[PDB]
């Protein structure tokens, strides 16, 4: 549960994600494979990247980083009522790709160290508390529909 004042936070730092979608999303991707390995075993399209200097050429890789931050920053723009947009999110990782939770609490913190590198003193506590608030929203919500489906 946010404030408007911290979904206005929210907003404000997911612009400075879309004036560059395909970067962000390419170093949140290579953040969480190469501090974590055993996300990239998920990926079969991915996997056969051995160095981070492969994962940086691969234009793939960058197309899924478009991907995946498109589909957060919808659902970040509804403010919390993202029901419709979470639940296919939260069925096809859940049954199909078969991601632990785990993995998303790997990827939100992602998604802070990537902004801090990428705007070395222009990501403030404020921000960075209510980003970090709407990443625990999202993998909360998600992690309910886990339970539902009884995923571990
Ligand atoms: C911010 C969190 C994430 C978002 C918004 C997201 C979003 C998406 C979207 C939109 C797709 C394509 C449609 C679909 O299959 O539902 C996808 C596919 C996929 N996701 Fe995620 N994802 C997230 C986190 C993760 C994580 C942490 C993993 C694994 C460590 C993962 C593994 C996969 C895989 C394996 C696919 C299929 C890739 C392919 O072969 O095309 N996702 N994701």
């Amino acid at each position: 549960g946010l404030s408007d004042g911290e979904w206005q936070q929210v907003l404000n730092v997911w612009g400075k994600v879309e004036a560059d979608i395909a970067g962000h999303g390419q170093e949140v991707l290579i953040r969480l494979f190469t501090g974590h390995p055993e996300t990239l075993e998920k990926f079969d399209k991915f996997k056969h990247l051995k160095t981070e200097a492969e994962m940086k050429a691969s234009e793939d890789l960058k197309k899924h980083g478009t991907v995946v931050l498109t589909a957060l920053g919808g659902i970040l723009k509804k403010k919390g009522h993202h029901e419709a947009e979470l639940k296919p999110l939260a069925q096809s990782h859940a049954t199909k790709h078969k991601i632990p939770i785990k993995y998303l609490e790997f990827i939100s913190d992602a998604i802070i160290h990537v902004l801090h590198s990428k705007h070395p003193g222009d990501f403030g506590a404020d921000a960075q508390g209510a980003m970090t608030k709407a990443l625990e929203l999202f993998r909360n919500d998600i992690a309910a529909k886990y339970k539902e489906l009884g995923f571990q």
